[PDB]
């Protein structure tokens, strides 16, 4: 099966990268296998599988850190998400945003029901596990639990059948056969355990497939439109119908090559303790413990020798970042552009701990608008602020043609020298707030609401008559001869690969 | 004589250091040579020397690019700066900054006046010299002049003899005997040139020394206080009192070992075409010249094989980031510290293309202080954004304990996660803004006021209790004997030197 297709292929050509480091002695779930795939994503180092697990039984489980963090090299950078999708390991990051943007404007293809597939090779009914028992990390020292949810995709259907959702939100062990997890406004997850609360009468069927296809989880990350069932936007993405296999305890349907399955409901009425986590922001809030939604678990099944995927989150740079970031920031491109917005291109600065999203500016048709820096930055955020899409993103960056707002040199460098702090900004205070970031959840100001502001790095000639400046740098500052003859003349003058 | 001491001492430190590449082949100084220098400043190369300038004639002149600008290394980053100051070549710039304030509570050693130095082994009156010959660089391709003075020191004196100031001020080529410059407020020679205007009887006796001793081109960087003569700022810092020799046409005296001196005056009533120039910021505003001071030189003196220092100014790094930015940053640790707020350290992240200043905060004293935020912002605002050192500095970012100012990667993520936009900032309207700044001079509102912020990123419990998260990073999230056995084992397990 391909690698975007099947996560045990994704885990063979990690391998056939150089971009894998087996190891095959025991490591402790308890911190060490996080603590290894934490320096891991800090140094942008290989992926870390961990084949000897202490508390593996059973074959319950192996663990692949690291999945969709960086590589060290600038050529293949994005070259772990490249190989979620069937794009070459070169694939820039604006490729990689199109191609999760490709089956927006395609005909969903439906997935297709098969019989069995690899995630039923094993399986444990209520009477034979206990979640207490099984590897799960310890990811960070003051966890409030053990979180065997960090990249397994969780699938909810609404109640009259016609919406699927599958997402990543987190969930860690709170007893034998029961998670806690973050179930919050306005994600999908949410949306639907509401339609399952307003009917009343049930809690919500329920799945967790781990190891699920590398085109899938991505999906899973990304804020496509209420009510699109991700199955076929990722049927579309990748022009082929996804194979399913229908759950053995409710009517739910799980990917084939899934490597583990937790099988069960998300209750409409019951909580438990949940978190603190050390999350996407780069901090924990020891003893920060709030009731989350309650999972019970009544069915695993499992591959032979089964991995679970961890994400060992924090500080820069991981799954939350290149993923959370990018992709929210891809779908806010898309729906700028279907505002009638002349916005070009998109992408959350890591720097800014993906709470920015810079916004390139096609300057072209912004003069044609005949508008000005408050009128513009006023429709931008409301389009944005407004919308799922830019839930985590607080700061909207406005950027002409010049900056590619992929590389967050010039992004700073833009924001720094052509927005004046105050004049050249406005502030949303009525707006859904972030609370996760720490000056929200944590701050002096309501953890929910407002908090965000869209700046504008626009000069004003921009709006007008066109760009008026050169840069002072080498590029713009000098000719074309002189600096191919400059270039020529490096090495021989006595000065210092793009692979590497 | 010593590097810190002496400029052809210091060309002979950068040689000897593997820092230097002699270009001994002819340059141009139209554009090549700020082309070669700016690529340089761009990568962090050796410092080039132009050894056969087009255009010298009788000993007029050679060419140091990048005297100030960063090394590749890590180890030796700073180390052009640290030559400047007899430091190690390894030194912090905590320790550059803190050598750079040293004299601030020392007496000051005034300097030694000797009959004569190389610096007069040459000289042409002024039926011998025309500037318009000599090979002044163009600089950028759009600078509106050649601009000859881009590291040398302006010496002028108050009406009553008790002041001497020695500052860097850009200047270019007029004519065959004058220049013209850049004299603003609030800088000491601007505010020189106005006790003069308003005596009204003479010009202004000016001298400008080129390639002067090192330590003194730092102090002509900093903005040490008003009134203080900064010859004798730099005896107290080095220990020794620099020996000075008079000029021929007037009664002020330059650094013995002066490269190139020009000597004249500043008019208290002519003014000339002056810029555009590529800035420190990133840009340049072609056709943007405005009236500028206008210089008059009558004589020039200098050493046989006279060598002029030359900044090829513009984006990241060069003199103007590593040097403006860090002084100020430095002054402004000063002047918090004197006013007794908490502050322990800042810097001017070269992210923020030096318009920022990171602020530490005692925390243990803030809490003592029994404050807020809205309060503390205020006043550190106030302190800053009202005196001279903060003139280049618009946003001020408060962090705590645990953030090295000194790493902008630090303080972007600080700045990211515990500011919350508008609530947790305090605008300032009201102050004297620095109209270089793009958004500033080219922006939407006034060129010389307001546009400055101070944002607090301390979180709440900093001013309370005392901090309440741990980082979600390798360092913090893991207890010490897990982490030193990770790195232990780091290499066997499979995954990837200081000086490199
Ligand atoms: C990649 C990724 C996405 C996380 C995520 C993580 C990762 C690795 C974690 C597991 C390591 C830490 C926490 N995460 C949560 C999360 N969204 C959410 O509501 N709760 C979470 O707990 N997300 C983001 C969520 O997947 C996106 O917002 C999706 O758009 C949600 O899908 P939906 O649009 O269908 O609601
Ligand atoms: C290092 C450095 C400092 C420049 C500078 C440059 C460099 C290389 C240039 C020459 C390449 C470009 C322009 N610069 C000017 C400048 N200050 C100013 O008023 N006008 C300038 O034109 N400065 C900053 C000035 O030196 C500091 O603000 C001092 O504090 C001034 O000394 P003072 O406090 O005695 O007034
Ligand atoms: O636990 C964490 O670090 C991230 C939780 C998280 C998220 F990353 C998101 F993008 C969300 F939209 C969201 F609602 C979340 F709760
Ligand atoms: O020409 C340039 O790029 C810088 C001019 C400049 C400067 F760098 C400063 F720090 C000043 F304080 C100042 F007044 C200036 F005019
Ligand atoms: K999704
Ligand atoms: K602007
Ligand atoms: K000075
Ligand atoms: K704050
Ligand atoms: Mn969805
Ligand atoms: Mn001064």
């Amino acid at each position: 099966q391909p690698a975007h297709l099947c996560f045990r292929s994704f885990v063979e050509a990690l391998k056939v990268d150089n971009d894998l480091v087996e190891i095959n002695t025991p490591i402790d779930p308890n911190l060490e296998a996080a603590a290894i795939t934490r320096r891991v994503c800090e140094t942008n180092d290989k992926a870390p599988l961990f084949n000897n697990l202490i508390g593996m039984k059973n074959g319950l489980f192996r663990i692949l850190g690291a999945p969709g963090s960086l590589r060290k090299s600038s050529a293949d950078r994005y070259g772990r998400l490249a190989r979620h999708l069937a794009l070459p390991p070169t694939a820039s990051m604006r490729e990689i945003l199109d191609k999760m943007l490709s089956a927006s404007d395609m005909p969903p293809i439906p997935p297709t029901i098969v019989p069995t597939g690899p995630c039923k090779e094993n399986s444990l009914d209520d009477s034979e596990f206990d979640l207490t028992e099984l590897p799960v990390p310890l990811i960070h020292k003051s966890d409030g639990g053990k979180y065997i949810q960090t990249y397994g995709m969780h699938i909810v259907q609404s109640p009259d059948g016609t919406w699927t959702n599958w997402s990543i939100a987190r969930a860690m062990v709170h007893d034998k056969n029961h998670l806690t997890g973050l179930v919050i406004p306005p994600q999908h997850i949410w949306q639907i355990h509401q339609m399952w609360k307003k009917e009343g009468r049930s809690d919500v069927p329920w799945a967790l497939a781990f190891g699920v296809p590398p085109a899938a989880i991505m999906a899973s990350s990304m804020p496509i439109p209420d009510g699109v069932t991700e199955a076929g936007y990722v049927g579309a993405m990748t022009g082929s119908s996804l194979e399913l296999v229908k759950c053995d305890t409710n009517d739910l349907y799980v990917p084939a090559t899934s490597e583990i399955v937790l099988e069960g409901t998300l209750s409409i009425s019951e909580t438990g303790p949940e978190g603190p986590f050390g999350e996407m922001h780069g901090y924990i809030f020891p003893g920060d413990t709030h009731l989350g939604a309650k999972y019970k678990v009544n069915r695993i099944t499992y591959r032979n020798n089964a991995i679970m995927p961890m994400s060992s989150c924090g500080r820069l740079t991981d799954e939350t970042h290149t993923m959370i970031g990018s992709l929210a920031a891809a779908e806010i491109r898309k729906l700028c552009q279907q505002n009638d917005l002349p916005i070009t291109d998109a992408f959350a600065p890591f720097e800014s701990q993906v709470t920015w999203v810079a916004l390139r500016v096609d300057t072209e048709k912004l003069r044609a608008m005949k508008t000005t820096s408050e009128g513009f930055r006023k429709r931008v955020g409301d389009v944005v602020f407004n919308h799922k899409a830019g839930y985590t993103i607080h700061r909207l960056v406005l950027v002409g043609d010049d900056i590619d707002v992929y590389e967050g040199k010039d992004v700073l460098w833009a924001f720094s020298t052509r927005c004046r702090p105050g004049m050249d900004e406005t502030l949303f205070e009525d707006v859904r707030g972030f609370p996760l970031i720490p000056y929200m959840g944590h701050g002096n100001g309501p953890a929910h609401r407002g908090g965000k502001v869209v700046s504008d790095a626009l000069m004003p000639t921009e709006y007008t008559t066109g760009r008026n400046w050169e840069a002072a740098d080498f590029n713009q500052s000098y000719p074309e001869d002189l600096k191919q003859k400059v270039l020529d003349n490096w090495t021989k003058m006595g000065f210092s690969h793009h692979h590497h």
